[PDB]
């Protein structure tokens, strides 16, 4: 009796493979690939369907492709897979690459010819498949060796003769360069995408990578995984594995004295522990992601924090909260916009960054003009296009565009500016993203009239005003919050300024105070007043 | 500490001897890195090159704990001529953006 030897090893447990955050992808792969080989063969023969012989995996670096491939190779009860490490098949002579490819499908052919339908399963793994296979005719100058390899591969996977007992797996990082004729159904059907995880996936990974430590009581009692899951934002699996190793190394480093002449290991290795301080240090010093925006940017954009010197500082934030709530909840207006306005030295960028921070959205990015110094027009256009494209991929996103008047080069003489960048902005502000996704755009500028004159202010849904310090009470409140002057001096300052109206931006006040402090203690207040008197006003 | 970047403009009528005073101030600062970005070394350069050379001089100054950079004849740097008027816009934008870029934290 030709017993239907299961293609699944008897001792196989999903938890054994130790993959986290990829339940749906694995479910789909298992359904569309290995479903036909597990059910009793009589029904399948009645249906008359032939099995699938292809899988393709792609995604950004460090998401877990090779792990899936290795685990799948280990799961099946079949012969050892044949693995190709990049372009191992190219050779100098003529007609040796094609032979090297043909040598891979020998056992499959012979076994199919001998045993017919009742045959084992043969697996072949391709790694970095974009090194050998490419669009036919794109390359030129290789002497014709990168144009027959693809033809041989195509003729072999599915040709006049028919095989039914192979499974080819491919991995790549640039899915757009592979040949089109190699992706049609019947050759490489199941195309999957492996992407960054969400909070639950990160928690699963962090639980998978600490089970061994937790088992042996080497992990302290104050380590809470939820906080780490929340704090590590935009991390990909590889980074989440690296952080734990960094913490472990910093924990082990406390028992080695290497400054002395000879390395010596103390015998307090017993009672070892890993404390939360190690995790915080590892987060703050060693590992840093490579996607999205991080603390290194919000540190620079908001340099001196936010202080409540009056009423407007709350009004602006409340309006931002209302706008973000509207963006998140509603469904009939996927795209929203807003404009921030005010006189120079008012603090527009800080408020925009604060609102973006408090939005709490998954994806945040900032497009400032100081990262493209010396660029021509086309470079600016392409950079903006790339940022917005990366913004489209996610579910709901927020983007900030600061200093519009210098993103397009404006100078009153003339006037002069770039038409291309203006057209790019005017077209990008009226493009809705793919269905089921939401986008918020904030913009900052210091000259409303020019924008009105160019007919760009009609593309913004609404505008928000950013006022400026106007009364002595607000100035006294600002001074008391900053607390650089003493009460005795503050009495004279109030006695003087309160009998007048002031007009001075917040950012200018810090510079004025810093300039004032340089003088001697006895002449400070006077100097400060003088500077204020020279500032003037023009409401 | 609050303000890591400060700047100042020396101005006056012609033939008054102002670049010498700026050089003296820079020399008496006693800072480690002191460099003079002058148009004497940009004869025949197009706009792209002026912009890139300015950027390099301003990048070399981000790798020292203290610095002082002198710009000379802002008028000649823009190629300004009273007729028209006519000048370069890319260089002006570079300058206007390069006077507000704070250095890496701690310098
Ligand atoms: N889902 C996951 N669960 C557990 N560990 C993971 C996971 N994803 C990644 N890792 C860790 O990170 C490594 C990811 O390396 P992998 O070979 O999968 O990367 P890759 O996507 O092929 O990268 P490359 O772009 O360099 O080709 C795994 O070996 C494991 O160390
Ligand atoms: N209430 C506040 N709102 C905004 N910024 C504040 C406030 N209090 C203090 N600041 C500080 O003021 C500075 C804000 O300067 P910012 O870069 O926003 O200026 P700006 O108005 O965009 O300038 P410019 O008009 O020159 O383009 C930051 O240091 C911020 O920390
Ligand atoms: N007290 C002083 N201040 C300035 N320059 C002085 C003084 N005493 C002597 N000099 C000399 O005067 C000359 C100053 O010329 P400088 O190069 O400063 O001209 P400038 O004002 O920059 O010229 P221009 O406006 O035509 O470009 C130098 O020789 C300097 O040595």
């Amino acid at each position: 009796k030709e017993n239907r030897q299961s293609i699944i090893n008897p001792d196989w447990n999903f938890e054994k493979m130790g993959i986290g955050g990829l339940d749906k992808e694995f479910s789909d792969i298992f359904r569309r690939a290995f479903a036909s080989r597990v059910f009793p063969p009589e029904i399948v023969e009645q249906m008359g369907c032939k099995h699938v012989k292809g899988i393709l995996l792609y995604g950004p670096p460090g998401c877990g492709k090779t792990l899936l491939a290795r685990q799948i190779g280990k799961m099946l009860n079949a012969r050892e897979p044949k693995v190709v490490n990049g372009p191992e098949i190219l050779n100098k002579y003529v007609g040796e690459s094609e032979a090297n490819i043909r040598k891979l499908f020998a056992d499959a052919e012979e076994e199919q010819r001998r045993l017919g339908a009742n045959s084992g399963l043969h697996i072949i793994i391709f790694d970095e498949i974009d090194a050998i296979c490419k669009q036919r005719g794109s390359m030129a100058g290789s002497t014709g060796v990168h144009d027959t390899v693809v033809n041989q591969l195509l003729s072999k996977i599915d040709g006049v003769e028919q095989l039914n007992n192979i499974l080819v797996i491919g991995m790549t990082n640039r899915p757009d360069l592979i040949d089109e004729a190699l992706l049609r159904p019947g050759r490489l059907e199941v195309k999957m995408e492996i992407g960054l995880p969400d909070e639950k996936g990160r928690l699963q990974i962090l639980h998978i990578h600490t089970a061994r430590m937790r088992g042996h009581q080497l992990l302290s009692a104050d380590v809470d995984i939820k906080e780490l899951a929340v704090e590590t934002k935009n991390f990909s699996g590889a980074e989440l594995e690296g952080l734990v190793r960094a913490a472990q190394s910093t924990a082990m480093n406390r028992h080695i004295k290497a400054s002395t002449k000879v390395e010596v290991d103390m015998e307090k290795a017993e009672s070892l522990q890993v404390t939360r301080g190690d995790f915080l240090a590892s987060l703050e010093n060693d590992i840093k992601p490579a996607f999205g925006t991080n603390q290194e940017d919000y540190a620079s954009y908001i340099m001196n924090g936010i202080i409540k010197w009056g009423d407007p500082v709350t009004r602006v934030l409340d309006d931002g909260e209302l706008l973000v709530q509207q963006t998140k909840n509603s469904d009939r207006t996927p795209l929203v916009s807003v404009l921030l306005e005010g006189p120079p030295h008012s603090g527009k960028t800080a408020l925009a960054a604060k609102i973006a921070e408090e939005s709490n959205f998954p994806f945040i990015k900032i497009c400032s003009p100081d990262k493209m110094i010396g660029f021509s027009e086309t470079a600016k256009c392409q950079a903006m296009k790339k940022i917005f494209d990366d913004a489209y991929k996610s579910q709901l996103s927020c983007v900030v565009v600061d200093d519009i008047e210098r993103l397009l080069d404006y100078v009153p003489i003339g006037p002069r500016f770039s038409n291309l960048v203006l057209q790019a902005l005017l077209v990008l502000l009226k493009k809705a993203p793919p269905q089921g996704r939401k986008l918020l755009i904030i913009g900052t500028t210091s000259r409303k009239d020019v924008l009105q004159e160019m007919e760009m202010l009609n593309a913004f849904s609404t505008t928000i005003h950013v006022p400026n310090i106007a009364t002595g009470e607000q100035l006294l409140e600002a001074l008391e919050l900053l607390g650089n002057f003493k009460d005795k001096e503050r009495t004279t300052i109030a006695q003087q300024v309160k009998g007048k109206k002031v007009w001075i931006g917040i950012k200018k006040l810090l510079m004025l105070i810093e300039m004032s402090l340089q003088m001697d203690p006895e002449y400070r207040v006077r100097k400060f007043l003088a500077l204020l008197r020279e500032e003037g006003a023009s409401p």
